[PDB]
């Protein structure tokens, strides 16, 4: 059912595992969770956002730009964006995980946004992460 | 003498002011300095060693990657790197502030550094900018 999320991305996985490597919580199997693809994907959004403050406040302070920045590289924002895609749909998580709430758990579906761009970024390089990222966060908070 | 550093970076800059803008310390001239400019170099920094560690310990955690992310972007290690630029020769700042040390602080040193890696991102891009930095960070410590 991934094809949903990929059509809603506008991005199509050459190599599908590495999505479906995205969308798996630590819960789910032994030794295979989105953790990696989590870190890769949050230092791509920590350049994205901060390149677009840059760009987008030329006049505005690093201190400015430090705190703008994490006033959308957080959690919070991301679950919205994450929510946006219906990504509680496509996480992979154990029964005990899904009957403790995960699905709808900020910290599950965030990392899961992130992964899902660490993952855009490993297979199809930073420029192409970036406007994938910017249009779901110009979609999500019109700045 | 710009020219040197050019060399030592083995990277030539098309708009050679973005490198004077990286090269000035907040106390040299109002309302223009390189902190906006460490600000974006920091955040390619941290992308070049995430995505260079990610692909090197294919196996580790994000403890064990964050880790081997601190041992490389921090600013001993930053400083080191501009020690062997000659940075602290072609960083402007006030007399005041060279006179109490300023282009031997390695706070000074790591941030134009960071400042430098920003402006080739901006002027070239992420894939240049990755490779001038790889390099800088492998010619110094190969070891992580
Ligand atoms: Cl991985
Ligand atoms: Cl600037």
């Amino acid at each position: 059912n991934i094809e949903k999320l990929e059509q809603s991305l506008t991005y199509e996985f050459k190599d599908k595992n590495l999505l479906i490597h995205a969308l798996t919580h630590k819960s789910f199997k032994k030794s295979y969770n989105n953790e990696r693809l989590e870190f890769l994907g949050d230092a791509v959004l920590d350049l994205v956002v901060g390149e677009y403050l840059f760009h987008k406040f030329a006049k505005d302070a690093e201190g400015d730009l430090s705190k703008l920045r994490a006033a959308l590289v957080n959690e919070k924002s991301f679950a919205k964006i994450a929510n946006s895609l219906n990504l509680g749909d496509f996480i992979l998580m154990s029964v005990a995980e899904e009957n403790n709430g995960g699905k709808e758990k900020p910290s599950i579906l965030s990392d899961a946004l992130e992964a899902i761009i660490g993952a855009i970024h490993l297979e199809a390089g930073f420029e192409f992460a970036k406007t994938i990222a910017l249009r779901l966060i110009e979609k999500n908070f019109p700045i």
